[PDB]
């Protein structure tokens, strides 16, 4: 599998828009799944001086299990994507396994407003794509997509519809993990 290759950030976009809040995934879009258990997530990006750290959050739908990172990369000259090197951690934050230097995620935000964003990912191991996925989010559990991140996935050449929506795979999150 590769990751898809017509991706690149909106430009115009305000950072004060994305990094802030948190996000919940409201539907996802993955090209080629690495397991075949469903997952939500949800996650708390910041930036300072060009480097963004972020509180990632995955709950296993199938097993009810959930786990926990904190990505750490610096912003590209193009506008508002990065590549992150990511630790994980526990759910207190406590450090497990450390960050290096083979794997890596690139974020690619593709739309942002007041509620609601879009965004791509490309998850690597060394030389090897492993997951590529375009989510939607949004600030609350539960909450509707702006007409203007629904119109940015039409722009992205998808189908909303062909997208999994979290609502129905009862979700659970640990919101005391992603504040901060
Ligand atoms: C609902 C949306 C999402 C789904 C369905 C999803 C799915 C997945 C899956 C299936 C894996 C492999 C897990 C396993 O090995 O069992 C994974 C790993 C990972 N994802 Fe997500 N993901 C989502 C959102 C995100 C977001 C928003 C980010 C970053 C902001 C992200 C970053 C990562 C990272 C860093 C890993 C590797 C974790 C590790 O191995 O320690 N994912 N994801």
């Amino acid at each position: 599998m590769d990751c898809s290759t017509n991706i690149s950030p909106k430009q115009g976009l305000d950072k004060a828009k994305y990094f802030s809040g948190k996000w919940y995934v409201t539907h996802f879009l993955d090209k080629d799944p690495q397991v075949t258990d469903q997952y939500c997530s949800s996650f708390t990006p910041r930036e300072s001086d060009g480097t963004v750290k972020e509180a990632l959050y995955h709950y296993n739908a199938n097993k009810k299990t959930s786990f926990y990172n904190i990505g750490e990369g610096k912003l590209e000259s193009s506008g508002l994507q990065y590549t992150a090197k990511y630790k994980t951690v526990d759910k207190k934050k406590a450090v497990l396994k450390e960050a290096d230097e083979k794997n890596s995620y690139t974020l690619t935000v593709l739309e942002a407003d007041d509620s609601s964003a879009l965004v791509h990912i490309c998850l690597r191991e060394g030389s090897k794509d492993l997951g590529d996925l375009y989510t939607v989010l949004t600030h609350q559990k539960d909450a509707e997509p702006s007409a203007k991140v629904k119109s940015a996935v039409t722009q992205a050449g998808l189908q909303l519809s062909q997208f999994v929506g979290t609502k129905d795979l009862g979700c659970q999150y640990d919101d005391q993990f992603t504040s901060l």
